[PDB]
């Protein structure tokens, strides 16, 4: 019989798609589930706790790329590696390290004649301080739905980091601005790709240019991970299956060229289920994350990594040599 421990989270999609599956809860305090489920991150000693049977659906240093401060220092230091792989994240300055580094930019700008809008969140905007700010470029001319503005939530599913292994869900959550955008209501992905389709737009690049900026995401974040894992797990045989798997939220807006573009990643998204699209699709995400992970004692998800095609994946074990060769210089 395979069990599994639930009390670590709030949501009740999560409580039921695990019954769903088969799965027998223990009590909160038992520690030897085969499941171990935490809506929040958790302490890497809890990690090492574990035993080689069990698994917890987080990663231990994932907060690389889900800190929007570690997202920016590492992607800034990637992009000053490999610029023509990595132009889906906005230019982005952390206060208040790079004060004037930011500064000198404005001036350049105002050099050159140029107008530009920016973005400050933990939310405000500016143009023409001392404190732990942080401010971006903002995507002026995003892609509008029927004159508004959306925001793009999908779900990536991490299997492993050695072996990397990363699943796209090909649904999601569609967040439309309340009033219509100038220089809200909840819809499904599978419906904007529908809407897409009816106005002639390549859905499968859309799908293309979005798996890439995943994989390239978590390119940046596996150096992290793959060290802190081993640390975590130092008795682990070596091609032992993984302890820890992911559901990841990215946060994502499109522009009017309908380019994705990387805002944030939640490590702890919600599940909480109050619509019929959310219901549908959280339950799936989730559904289909345990049926992959095939706990014996797919889908609508998409192997993202490693790709079927040979070319992509040369190019993305190009990028991993640069990622883990970065890591080495910064400590």
């Amino acid at each position: 019989t395979i069990t599994a421990n639930v009390a670590g989270t709030k949501f009740e999609i999560v409580r039921l798609v695990i019954d769903e599956m088969g799965f027998m809860k223990t009590p909160d305090e038992d520690e030897t589930s085969n499941l171990i489920w935490c809506d929040s991150a958790v302490q890497q000693e809890k990690i090492s706790e574990l035993q080689n049977y069990q698994r917890i659906n987080h990663f231990p240093g994932m907060g690389e790329i889900c800190r929007k401060d570690f997202l920016a220092r590492n992607m800034t230091k990637m992009i000053k590696s490999r610029p023509l792989d990595y132009t889906f994240v906005p230019r982005t300055w952390i206060f208040p390290a790079e004060y004037t580094q930011f500064q000198n930019y404005v001036k350049e700008l105002k050099k050159k004649r140029k107008q530009k809008t920016f973005i400050v969140k933990p939310i405000s905007l500016i143009r023409n301080s001392q404190d732990h700010l942080i401010v971006q470029e903002y995507i002026e001319k995003p892609f509008l739905m029927e004159g508004y503005k959306f925001d793009l939530r999908i779900y990536i599913l991490v299997t492993s980091c050695d072996p990397l292994k990363i699943f796209l869900y090909h649904d999601g959550l569609v967040r439309m601005g309340t009033e219509k955008y100038i220089p809200g209501s909840k819809r499904s992905i599978k419906w904007f790709t529908e809407f897409l389709q009816a106005n002639q737009h390549d859905v499968a690049k859309f799908w293309s240019d979005i798996s890439e900026l995943v994989v390239k995401t978590l390119i940046v974040a596996e150096p992290h991970v793959l060290h802190a894992y081993r640390m975590c797990r130092p008795g682990q045989p070596p091609g032992s299956e993984s302890v820890c798997f992911e559901v990841l939220g990215f946060d994502i807006l499109l522009d009017r060229k309908l380019k994705p573009w990387l805002l944030q990643i939640n490590r702890a998204p919600s599940f909480g289920t109050d619509q019929k699209i959310d219901y549908d699709v959280k339950r799936g995400v989730l559904l289909n994350a345990l049926k992959l992970l095939n706990i014996r004692t797919m889908g609508n998800y998409r192997r993202i990594y490693p790709p079927e095609d040979k070319a992509l994946l040369e190019k993305y074990e190009n990028l991993l040599a640069v990622a883990f060769q970065t890591f080495l210089s910064g400590r």
